[PDB]
């Protein structure tokens, strides 16, 4: 039942902050995977067939955009949360083509993440009636 979440950020302090700022279980979610590059992250999303994925836009090896293009193709209704820095926000517009459920600013605060994660659960809940 519990929806599988992948967290992919090029910085461990931000990655392990998302992972531990919310009780994912209250949103019927479990984090099945974190990733530190976009090659490992795509591999991990396909292997765990994730429902929900947080991706930083900036990734080494394979960048966040290229990962998200592969992911929307191969996991046609995962929900996608693009994580952006301040210096990089003007370039999240290139992701609208991919239908991303939300955009997350980095570094985040626990209440913003809860609003984000509550939207996704709502849409997930609807597709499963």
């Amino acid at each position: 039942m519990v929806w599988k979440v992948l967290i992919a950020d090029d910085e461990a302090i931000i990655r392990e902050g998302i992972r531990e700022s919310i009780d994912w279980n209250e949103f019927n979610m479990e984090v099945v995977a974190e990733a530190e590059d976009g090659e490992e992250a795509l591999e991990l999303a396909l292997r765990h067939r994730v429902d929900v994925l947080f991706v930083d836009l900036s990734m080494p090896i394979m960048d966040g955009l290229t990962l998200m293009k592969y992911a929307r193709e191969k996991l046609p209704n995962c929900h996608m949360i693009v994580i952006t820095g301040y210096d990089e926000f003007s370039y999240a517009q290139e992701a609208i083509r991919l239908q991303v459920d939300d955009y997350l600013l980095k570094p985040t605060d626990p209440q913003r993440l809860r609003e984000v994660v509550a939207k996704v659960k709502e849409k997930l809940e609807q597709e499963q009636k």
